[PDB]
Order: C-alpha cells, then structure tokens, then sequence
C-alpha cells in the first residue's frame, strides 16, 4: 500500500526535457517558427482578464503539446520502471 505510483523525481525532469529539447526545434514542414512558442503563444495572445479565449487558435496547439507531453513524459514512466523491474 501507499506506493501505487512511486515518485522517482527524474522522469518529471527527463520528461520535461523530453518535450522541450525535441519539441522546440524549428521545422520547415508547415513553415513553423518553433514547435512550442507558437504553442506558448496562447498565453502570449489569448490571455485575458476573466474574458477568456472563445473560437480561438489556442485550443489546438495545447491539445497537441499536452498530448505529446502525455505520451513522452509518461513514456519514461514505463521506461524507467521497465529498467527497474523485470520487463525486458
């Protein structure tokens, strides 16, 4: 009991650089300026005092950047515990 998910506080660090080092590179596909400051442009542009974003370009990047964060920063959770346990 009380250890259903151990912390091991480097997967939150390696998953942090797992969505800044391979996610902030500029690409020629789609003429993107950067992979994530266009995704961080939502706080730069759509941030309003109690008047929030409605019918906006923020909702897409965020819904990808978090989905990439919930597919890479959780992939080290398998990856570090797969080294710790007898998995491969």
């Amino acid at each position: 009991n009380r250890d259903w998910l151990r912390r091991d506080l480097s997967v939150i660090g390696f998953g942090l650089i797992g969505w800044l080092a391979p996610s902030s590179l500029p690409v020629i596909n789609g003429n993107s300026l950067t992979g994530l400051f266009l995704g961080s442009i939502g706080p730069e542009l759509a941030h309003f005092p109690t008047g929030p974003a409605l019918t906006s370009p923020f909702w897409l990047w965020m819904v990808t950047w978090h989905v990439g964060l919930f597919i890479v920063l959780t992939f080290g959770q398998i990856g570090f515990k797969g080294r710790q346990d007898g998995y491969w």
